């Protein structure tokens, strides 16, 4: 049966969910079965659950569970009813340290006594429906028990061991449990009823919204549903938008864990997580750990986190609804999610215990993430720092047994990466990795797709860094001193033990001063003896002597003194003569502070220089000459002479000369600029300065190196780019010269080509008409709505105005042109729609639009046609026009503001659309039905057939229209309009595409895209300007006042004030620019559609290019037009032999009226039979002459055609002979 046992598992009724754990196994598949029914007591060893299924009415019940090491100081487990009371007889259950039996019985054969130590020794009911279920699991000291709910206890245990006794009950009895199982529950209804559950494989698993497979790199796999996985920040949360950031998503190991059981783990940020991970696991120590839970009710009991610090302090995570641990009792008296809960950290170390405050807990916890660097957030949240994490514990509790398993929650194993991330409505929704090349590039941008270009690129510079260190520059001279002492002594006297004079000098001078860096002093020795020799010894009372100081003794100050001297150090010299008189000389004293300014050397050092170092041809940080830098420093085999250091004109370091060795060296760019053609959604080429690079092939152009992995040439350019083009597949060719379509020249003689076999082709062109309008709410975008911001604004006169009316007056300019020149005429609107027209041989269905009873207020709409379908839908990135938001809910303030309301608090209203494109469309379908319409009433309704005859006959006088000969533009005008369609239908595919270029369909629908998102790229580059902070304080003026006093802050908020109007002007530039550009458009636009529309134009080559210009019709686009100009080419061409004119007689000269037309001599009777005939020049219409289409001219010309009097009738049957017709 089953279902109520998965009925406990309470899940709505219209989810098909997933079940996960130690369940039921079933009973026919699978290997599971097993079901034993009976008394013969299968005794069990590595059991982690036990299920009893069918009651029949009151049958017998044993179980005994315990560790199969058999320890008597473990906890056992034994349950008991051999009654069929149903009700009133409650099951006996021991948890104890409980006899341990060993086969069967109450007590039985076992070790320990009854009743030395229990848990639990009470009695409980165990009556229940036939089919109701009951289980036990056992896993990680937390034992789950299915007793009509799913009752939890964490309990430390180790219950391998099962012995069972059995009762019948229909062959399904008891069974045991060894591994986790799942199942699927396609849930249709509430109650025990609509189930439907059924076994599952591992493919269940990643049925799960909220887990995923791991890629083996360790990406997210895409379409995950993020829908708990918050983005991570400090301060604030991005509510809509896409944001480069760097985020611990990189994850290595997830582990779904069903909600019914707790867990006890330990995670440790230096070993690969253990547990069996759902996808593809990556042996790669954790930096973050993430936790996604349903419920609050989880982590509410005390040590379910702690953090484990390098220095061993223990950080526990404890919660009440108190905010004074020291002055109050955490014992949780309360529940059921009521009062938010206080939840800080006991710090644990035999010092002192404190507690740091996380937060007041939210209402509801959805993901807890730790990390190391000692971070951790809830629901996202920068809540509380910390030192260097190493380990965690993780205690979990379940879960609140009202909503289980309805999936898994999961912990994942991460490590920071940067990452684009997608987020709307403050939910991330979709992602991309920043690691593959076609990923660095979109991650430059701001963007999941990339239209087709050429994307600047930063050479991929050393993975390693190790840059050496290099320093470059000429030193001064070491300059040395002598620092001489002479002591002048006259001793001696009379007996040698009397004194004559005494004296001494440093250098000449009572004092002296060390200057140089190195000096070395040198002592001298008269003393003169009258009696014989003297023995001269020092005395010393200085940190060091004389014979000291010449070794390494450095100060910054020093001085020698025969005088009393400053904080001087005394010295004393003792002369002893022949007979001891035992004097000394003048006291000697030292000022010395020690210092690296100077040094005692023993030796002169003079010449010595030079201590620069550097490494070449390495990517290294260079001081050179006080240019700090860093580059590539390579030997140059230049040979400048002045100089020492060289720079250029800009003041960039280009060379500097080793002034020692004469050698120069110059100094590059350790990375260099390159292009990348993305095309397709791939990186085909790149173009690069360097020799190589990591592609396939490598072509040297001439101007720079181009490396992608297709060498062959490129004669299908799909993205033309200065004089080279690249092809879909990565190839790169120069662009060849695409022949244009031959044009006649007129002449007189000789021959010429007339063409025929005309093919009716269309060619494209898009052209906007208008502007979205914009006004600026100046003084608020600047000020913000600061009084005293406004009052300061006031001071910069009318920049502010001037900005305003310009954009007004462009708006209201580019309003009223657009209006005067969109005209409507309701009789063409008549012809304009399938019913009503008649194009006999032409297929319109996908250029006209169909028109129905519009249940919108009555009135009646004429829906677009299938081309402005396409056109429209494919393009838009809103799909409608009318998606544009409305200001009236703007100022409401109950909602949070999406990014029109938050442009709109800046003071940037986007006024709707001069022109809808319902009232474009109905423009066009009237011009459609105007180039049909014959005459001033609707009954005039021409069919198109007649108006392309008197069309080709306007150019060219038609002679014979075959029916075959219309058929045939017909039928050629259908197959050019399918291809345009299906072109329009999708990109290179069902209409290939590699025909590209200008004049056709995807240049128009490029253009389009292009108009249609530098609005919105010039509106969010103004919008953007207001969070930089402009050299002020702050981007915050109400911030700069309070911080700052009154005077400062004038100053401070001027600043950001002419940084704002400055970018505030750059933005109304820009627009003029568009503006004065798309008048120009429009003004083409009307010049076009008045000589090609609605007329056809003899100017060649101006409606769509050359060749023949029939007609062409227009069709809507967002904020423009798309012309259609339908055009002839010629297919053949038909060589006649001209005739200049006629000189008939010698004596009258007749030449051809119409310069246009031609005279000549065909088919086989050319020259056979030697007849004439005339045709337009432009279309080849063979036509026997008429007498009208002559003139006589005074005098003959060699080049014209012989004639006599009695030929000329055959030549000109028109003619009547006058003389003839009179003398008969
Ligand atoms: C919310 O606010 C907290 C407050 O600190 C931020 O926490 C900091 O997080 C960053 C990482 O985002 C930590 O920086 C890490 O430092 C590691 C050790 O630092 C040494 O190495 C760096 C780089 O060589 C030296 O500059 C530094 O002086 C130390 O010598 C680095 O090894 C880490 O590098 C990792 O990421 C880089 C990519 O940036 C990879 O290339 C590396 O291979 C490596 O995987 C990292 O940079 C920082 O220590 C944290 N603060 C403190 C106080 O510890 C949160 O980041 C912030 N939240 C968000 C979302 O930004
Ligand atoms: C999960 O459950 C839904 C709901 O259907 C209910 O559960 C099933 C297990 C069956 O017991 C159903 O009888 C029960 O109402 C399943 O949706 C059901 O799918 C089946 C086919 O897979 C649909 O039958 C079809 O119905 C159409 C229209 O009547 C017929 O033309 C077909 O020939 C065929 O009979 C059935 O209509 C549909 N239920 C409803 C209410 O429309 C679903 O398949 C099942 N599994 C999953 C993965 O969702
Ligand atoms: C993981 O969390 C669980 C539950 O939060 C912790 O189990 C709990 O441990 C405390 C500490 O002894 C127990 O309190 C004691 O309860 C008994 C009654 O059973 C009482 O007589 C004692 O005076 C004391 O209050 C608590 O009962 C127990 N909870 C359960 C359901 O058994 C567990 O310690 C945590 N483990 C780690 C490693 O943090
Ligand atoms: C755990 O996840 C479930 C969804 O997977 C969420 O709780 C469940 O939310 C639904 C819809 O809000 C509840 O449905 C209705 O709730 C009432 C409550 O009395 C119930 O009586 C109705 O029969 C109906 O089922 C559902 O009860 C609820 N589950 C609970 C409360 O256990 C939520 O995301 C998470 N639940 C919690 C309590 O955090
Ligand atoms: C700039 O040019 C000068 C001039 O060549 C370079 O000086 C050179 O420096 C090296 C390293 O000190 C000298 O090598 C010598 O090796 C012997 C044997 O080990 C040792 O006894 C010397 O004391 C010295 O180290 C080399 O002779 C010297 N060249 C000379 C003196 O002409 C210098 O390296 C260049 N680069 C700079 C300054 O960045
Ligand atoms: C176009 O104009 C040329 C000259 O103005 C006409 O000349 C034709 O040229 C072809 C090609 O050489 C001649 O065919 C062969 O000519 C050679 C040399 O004269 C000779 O062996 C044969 O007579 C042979 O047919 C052709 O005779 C010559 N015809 C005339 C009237 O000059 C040419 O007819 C004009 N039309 C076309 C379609 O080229
Ligand atoms: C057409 O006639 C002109 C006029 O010349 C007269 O008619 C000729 C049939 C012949 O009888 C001439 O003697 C007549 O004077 C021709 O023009 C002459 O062409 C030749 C050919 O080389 C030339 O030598 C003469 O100078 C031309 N006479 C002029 C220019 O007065 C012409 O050749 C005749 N044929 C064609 C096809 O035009
Ligand atoms: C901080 O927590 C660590 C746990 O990581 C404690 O180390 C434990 O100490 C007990 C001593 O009774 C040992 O039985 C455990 O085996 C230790 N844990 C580990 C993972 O080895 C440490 O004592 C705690 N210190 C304080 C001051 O609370
Ligand atoms: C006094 O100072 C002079 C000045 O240098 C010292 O003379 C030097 O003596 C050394 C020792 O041989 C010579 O190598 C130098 O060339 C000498 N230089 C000069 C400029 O003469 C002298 O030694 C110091 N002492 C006395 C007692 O004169
Ligand atoms: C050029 O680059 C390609 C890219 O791997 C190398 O092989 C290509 O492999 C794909 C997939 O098997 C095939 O479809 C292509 O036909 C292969 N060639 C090309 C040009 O794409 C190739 O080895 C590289 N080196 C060359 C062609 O010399
Ligand atoms: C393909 O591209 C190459 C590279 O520019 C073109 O180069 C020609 O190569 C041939 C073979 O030696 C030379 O004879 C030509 O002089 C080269 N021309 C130019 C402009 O470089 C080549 O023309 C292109 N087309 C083909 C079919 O190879
Ligand atoms: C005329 O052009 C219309 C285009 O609207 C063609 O009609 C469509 O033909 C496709 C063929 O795959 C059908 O799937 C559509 O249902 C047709 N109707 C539409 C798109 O409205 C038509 O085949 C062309 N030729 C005629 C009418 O002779
Ligand atoms: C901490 O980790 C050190 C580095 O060894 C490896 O570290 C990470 C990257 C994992 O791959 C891990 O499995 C490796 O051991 C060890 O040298 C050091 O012994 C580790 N310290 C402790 C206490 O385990
Ligand atoms: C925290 O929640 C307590 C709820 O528990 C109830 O009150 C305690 C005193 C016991 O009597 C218990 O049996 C009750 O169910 C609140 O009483 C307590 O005031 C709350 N703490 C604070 C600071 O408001
Ligand atoms: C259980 O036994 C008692 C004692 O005879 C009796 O009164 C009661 O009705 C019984 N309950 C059931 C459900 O049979
Ligand atoms: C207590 O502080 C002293 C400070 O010198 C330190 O040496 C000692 O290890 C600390 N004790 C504990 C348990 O952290
Ligand atoms: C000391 O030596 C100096 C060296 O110049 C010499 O001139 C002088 O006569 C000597 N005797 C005395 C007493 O100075
Ligand atoms: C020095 O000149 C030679 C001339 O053959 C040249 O090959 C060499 O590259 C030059 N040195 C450098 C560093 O370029
Ligand atoms: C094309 O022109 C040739 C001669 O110029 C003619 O014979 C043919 O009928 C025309 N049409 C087609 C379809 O070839
Ligand atoms: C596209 O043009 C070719 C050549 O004119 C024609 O054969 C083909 O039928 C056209 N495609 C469609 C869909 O009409």
């Amino acid at each position: 049966n089953f279902r109520r046992f998965f009925s406990k598992f309470n899940v709505q009724a219209p989810a098909v969910v997933v079940l996960g754990g130690y369940l039921p196994i079933g009973e026919n598949q699978g290997v599971n079965s097993t079901w034993y029914c009976a008394g013969q007591h299968p005794t069990a060893s590595g059991v982690h659950g036990i299920f009893v299924s069918h009651i029949r009415g009151g049958h017998g019940f044993e179980i005994g569970i315990s560790q199969e090491p058999f320890d008597p100081s473990g906890y056992q487990l034994y349950l008991h009813k051999a009654t069929n009371g149903n009700t009133n007889a409650t099951a006996r259950l021991r948890i104890c340290q409980f006899p341990s039996i060993k086969t069967l019985g109450p007590t039985a054969n076992n070790d320990v006594t009854i009743g030395r130590n229990c848990l639990f020794n009470k009695a409980i009911p165990a009556h229940m429906s036939e089919h109701s279920v009951v289980g036990i699991t056992w896993d990680n000291d937390r034992v789950t028990v299915f007793s009509d709910k799913i009752y939890y206890f964490y309990f430390k245990n180790d219950w391998s061991r099962v012995a069972t006794k059995c009762y019948n009950s229909g062959g399904c009895a008891m069974q045991y449990v060894y591994e986790p199982t799942y199942y699927m529950l396609n849930v249709t209804s509430a109650g025990e009823d609509g189930i439907s559950y059924q076994p599952c494989t591992a493919n269940c698993i990643g049925y799960a919204a909220n887990v995923f497979a791991t890629e083996p790199n360790g990406h997210i796999p895409e379409g995950f549903s993020f829908n708990n996985w918050f983005l991570l920040s400090n301060d604030s949360t991005l509510v809509h938008g896409k944001v480069v950031s760097n985020q611990p998503l990189l994850v290595n190991c997830l582990l779904a864990i069903p909600k019914i059981y707790g867990l006890g783990q330990f995670f440790s940020f230096n070993q690969t997580i253990d547990g069996v991970c759902n996808g593809a696991a990556v042996q790669r120590a954790p930096e973050a750990l993430r936790f996604n839970i349903n419920d609050t009710s989880v982590i509410l009991a005390e040590g379910s986190i702690v953090l484990h610090t390098a220095l061993g302090t223990n950080f526990s995570f404890v919660c009440s609804n108190s905010s004074n641990p020291h002055l109050a009792t955490f014992a949780i008296p309360l529940g059921a999610t009521q009062v938010p809960y206080y939840c800080f950290f006991k710090v644990d170390t035999y010092n002192s215990t404190v507690y740091k405050f996380l937060a007041v807990l939210p209402p509801t916890v959805r993901e807890i993430v730790i990390t190391k660097y000692g971070d951790v957030y809830v629901n996202g949240f920068g809540y509380l720092h910390l030192g260097l994490l190493d380990a965690v514990t993780i205690n979990f509790t379940g879960h609140g047994t009202d909503d289980d398993v309805s999936g898994f929650w999961t912990i994942a194993s991460t490590n920071f990466v940067d990452a684009l991330i997608e987020v709307q409505g403050t939910a991330i929704q979709r992602i991309l990795y920043c690691d593959d090349p076609v990923s660095q590039l979109k991650c430059s941008q701001v963007a999941f797709d990339l239209d087709d270009g050429f994307y600047p690129f930063s050479s991929r510079n050393l993975l390693s860094h190790e840059q050496p260190i290099s320093f470059v520059t000429l030193p001064s001279f070491n300059a040395h001193s002598f620092v001489n002492i002479t002591v002048s002594a006259s001793f001696g006297g009379h007996s040698g033990a009397n004194l004559i004079a005494s004296d001494t000098t440093i250098n000449g001078f009572s004092s002296f001063c060390v200057d140089t860096r190195q000096f070395t002093i040198s002592l001298s020795y008269n003393v003169t003896n009258s009696y014989g020799y003297v023995s001269n010894s020092q005395d010393s009372n200085c940190p060091f002597t004389l014979q000291s100081v010449n070794d390494y003794l450095s100060f910054s100050k020093f001085c020698v003194s025969t005088s009393l001297l400053a904080s001087a150090c005394t010295i004393d010299l003792f002369g002893y003569p022949e007979f001891g008189s035992g004097v000394k000389f003048t006291s000697l004293y030292f000022q010395f502070t020690k210092g690296e300014l100077i040094t005692g050397t023993p030796k002169p050092l003079e010449g010595v220089t030079d201590v620069s170092f550097m490494t070449l041809d390495v990517c290294t940080k260079y001081t050179i000459y006080g240019f700090k830098g860093e580059g590539i420093i390579t030997l140059t085999n230049s040979s400048f002479l002045a100089g020492v250091y060289y720079t250029s004109d800009s003041g960039q370091l280009l060379a500097f000369k080793n002034v020692t060795s004469g050698a120069v060296y110059s100094v590059t760019p350790c990375s260099f600029s390159e292009q990348a053609a993305y095309v397709d959604d791939d990186i085909v080429g790149v173009i690069s300065s360097l020799s190589s690079s990591t592609f396939n092939s490598t072509r040297e152009l001439p101007g720079f190196f181009y490396h992608s992995n297709d060498g062959s040439n490129c004669t299908e350019p799909v993205l033309v780019y200065s004089n080279i083009g690249v092809c879909k597949s990565g190839s790169i060719g120069y662009v060849p010269s695409q022949s244009g379509q031959v044009k006649i020249a007129p002449t007189v003689t000789g021959n010429i080509s007339i063409p025929t076999n005309f093919s009716m082709s269309i060619r494209t062109e898009y052209l906007q008409l208008y502007n979205t309008p914009v006004s600026v709410d100046c003084a608020t975008y600047v000020c913000n709505g600061n009084s005293r911001c406004k009052q300061l604004l006031t001071q910069y006169t009318a920049a502010c105005k001037t900005i305003e009316s310009a954009l007004q007056l462009s708006a209201r300019l580019e309003s009223v042109e657009v209006n005067s020149m969109l005209t409507i005429s309701e009789e063409a609107l008549q012809l304009a729609t399938i019913s009503s027209f008649n194009g006999d041989g032409y297929n319109f269905t996908n250029v006209l639009g169909v028109s129905v009873y519009d249940p919108a207020r009555g009135r009646v709409v004429q829906k677009r046609s299938f081309i402005e379908d396409l056109l429209f839908n494919k393009v838009v990135t809103n799909g409608l026009g009318t998606v544009d938001e409305d200001y009236k809910r703007c100022s409401n303030g109950r909602s949070v503001a999406d990014l029109v309301c938050a442009q709109y608090y800046s003071g940037v209203m986007v006024l709707p659309g001069v022109v809808d494109a319902e009232k474009l469309h109905m423009y066009s379908a009237s011009l459609i039905g105007g180039m049909v319409l014959g005459g001033f009433t609707a009954a005039a309704a021409l069919p198109f057939s007649y108006a392309v005859q008197a069309r080709l006959n306007y150019l060219a006088l038609q002679t014979d229209v075959l029916q075959r000969n219309q058929q045939l533009l017909a039928e050629s005008f259908n197959s050019a309009i399918g291809n345009i369609t299906s072109a329009f239908e999708s990109v290179k595919e069902a209409s290939s595409q590699t025909s590209r270029g200008l004049n056709t369909v995807a240049h128009a629908l490029t253009k389009v895209q292009e108009v249609v998102n530098s609005q919105g790229a010039a509106l969010t580059q103004l919008t953007v300007q207001l969070q930089h902070n402009f050299q002020a304080i702050s981007s915050s003026i109400d911030d700069i006042y309070s911080r700052l006093d009154p005077p400062s802050a004038d100053v401070q908020v001027d600043r950001l004030i002419t940084g704002r109007l400055s970018a505030l002007n750059a933005f109304v530039a820009q627009t003029l620019t568009k503006y004065t550009e798309v008048q120009a458009s429009r003004k083409l636009a009307q010049q076009k559609v008045n000589e090609c529309v609605k007329s056809q134009s003899q100017r060649y080559g101006f409606c769509g290019g050359d060749g023949e210009h029939i007609f062409s019709l227009v069709q809507a686009a967002p904020q423009g037009l798309l012309f259609l100009h339908t055009v002839l080419v010629p297919s053949d061409f038909v060589d006649v032999i001209a005739i200049a004119g006629l000189c008939v007689n010698d004596e009258i000269a007749l030449t051809l009226r119409e310069p246009g037309l031609v005279l000549f001599t065909h088919e086989l009777q050319n020259h056979t039979a030697t007849e004439y005939f005339v045709s337009s020049r432009r279309m080849f219409e063979p036509r026997k002459p008429t007498v009208s289409d002559f003139v006589q001219i005074e005098s003959c010309v060699v080049t014209y055609v012989n004639l006599t009097r009695d030929q000329l009738p055959d030549v000109i049957p028109d003619y009547i002979d006058v003389n003839k017709t009179r003398d008969e």
